[PDB]
């Protein structure tokens, strides 16, 4: 294994950023 293991770590980091933006906008929406 090499960058593949990092791709899954990368995947959750990006996926959580998608969820943090929605959580942030949910409380700060218009």
């Amino acid at each position: 294994q090499t960058n593949w293991q990092k791709l899954e770590v990368f995947w959750a980091k990006h996926m959580w950023n998608f969820i943090s933006g929605i959580q942030y906008l949910a409380g700060l929406s218009t």
